[PDB]
């Protein structure tokens, strides 16, 4: 049996990934929401597929993050595949027009959030078999891609986490960890939440090497 | 007649840059320190060289940033060359060993501070002739250099500021701004702060192209 963990599983790609793992026999899924009582679709998913456990997590909330380890410890002694999915994307366009609170929010939510989450759940990942670690990044977070758009605090935060993902990959190679930054696609060319999920589950299962920055099709991105 | 702005001029590269600029004719220098009262060497520079103006700046402090434009404005009507030199380097080594507070402090001081500082000083810069905007970054901020060292929050913060620098270079090209990120060298191969300052001041005067990630010697670094 493998244990998957997905932050931000109440909707978007997160929900779709959990929805697909529920169909994989012998998969336990720690799925998170910041408000699990209001996660209608997810709570349904989990009553009909109770291998799905719904845990509370606000990745912007250090007090929430300080509890994620015991919350997950209620359901599992290990994580095989960790997916930092939960993130925000609220601020684009010019620097001169990006106010303080926007820079702050994307940092706390999109960088510190995942770094703390990972720090907390490292012990449970370390006791698992697969030792696979996925940060859902964005192609917008590359220092070497030009989309003809400014991504403001969004892009900066994905670039910051990518930097730290690269380092983590280096640092955990001796422990046989597989660490990746993954662009899941752009979802509603735009691709469906279900299409992104399908590709992410394949990539999650297929990835055998660490320190990669991958798009959902499994092709590499420049850092 | 040119005005330069240097953040963090009480010691290190910043002091050596102000010292180098104070020696050239027609160069007014607005030099900043968190605590000017104790900036002995800088104050003695200013006492003899009245083209050197000292002002308080804590870039970690929104209430200090809220004052820098009006305070710089008492001493000058414009900035030709903006140099965001002030910064910290307190956090290195592995991701799992870097506590929350190091990630935060490096964000606020090394990302948000310079960004906010630039926002406040842009008008003064728009009104000057040279329209040159330098972020002192690190080769440690590259997403594409491996030094076999962990740079933790320091490196993450120079990478994040690099991402936002490259975007700013794109945004301000229509207004004929020159925006660069500049590695000043490793200072105590090691170069001295006076060697770094000599090279940097050369680069500041000569760079006529926006969007560069450069080393003190004018050679390019990969983002
Ligand atoms: N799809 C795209 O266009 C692209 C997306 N990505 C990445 O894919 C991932 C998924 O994005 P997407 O599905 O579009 O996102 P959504 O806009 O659908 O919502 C993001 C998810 O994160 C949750 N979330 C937001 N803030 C917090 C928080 N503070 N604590 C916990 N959970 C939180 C949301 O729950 P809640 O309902 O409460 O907000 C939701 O599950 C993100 O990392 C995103 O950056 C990358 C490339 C482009
Ligand atoms: N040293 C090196 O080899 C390298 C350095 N760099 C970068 O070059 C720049 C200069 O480095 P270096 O001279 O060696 O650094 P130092 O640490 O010697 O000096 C840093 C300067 O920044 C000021 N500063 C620190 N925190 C704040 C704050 N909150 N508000 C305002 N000013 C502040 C310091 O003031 P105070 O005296 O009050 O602390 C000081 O004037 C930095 O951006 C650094 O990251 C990049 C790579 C290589």
């Amino acid at each position: 049996e493998q244990t998957y963990f997905i932050s931000g599983a109440n909707r978007g790609i997160g929900f779709s990934v959990v929805q697909r793992l529920a169909a994989k026999s012998g998969v336990k899924v720690i799925a998170t929401a910041r408000d699990p009582a209001s996660a209608t679709a997810l709570n349904e998913l989990a009553k009909e597929n109770p291998q799905v456990k719904v845990v509370q997590l606000d990745i912007s909330d250090e007090e929430s993050i300080k509890k994620i380890a015991k919350n997950v410890s209620q359901y599992t002694d290990s994580i095989d595949v960790f997916v930092s999915n939960a993130a925000i994307a609220k601020s684009f366009g010019p620097l001169l027009n990006t106010p303080r609170e926007q820079w702050i929010e994307h940092f706390f939510t999109n960088v510190l959030g995942p770094i703390r989450l990972f720090q907390e759940l490292y012990p449970l990942i370390k006791k698992g078999t697969q030792k696979k670690v996925f940060f859902i990044s964005s192609n917008a977070g590359s220092l070497n891609l030009d989309f003809g758009l400014d991504f403001s605090a969004y892009g900066q935060s994905k670039a910051a986490l990518n930097y730290s993902t690269k380092e983590l990959a280096r640092q955990l190679k001796p422990e046989n960890f597989i660490v990746a930054a993954v662009h899941p696609g752009v979802v509603t060319t735009k691709i469906t939440p279900e299409e992104s999920a399908a590709a992410l589950c394949k990539l999650f299962e297929s990835l055998n090497t660490t320190g990669k920055y991958l798009s959902y099709d499994g092709t590499e991105l420049p850092w």
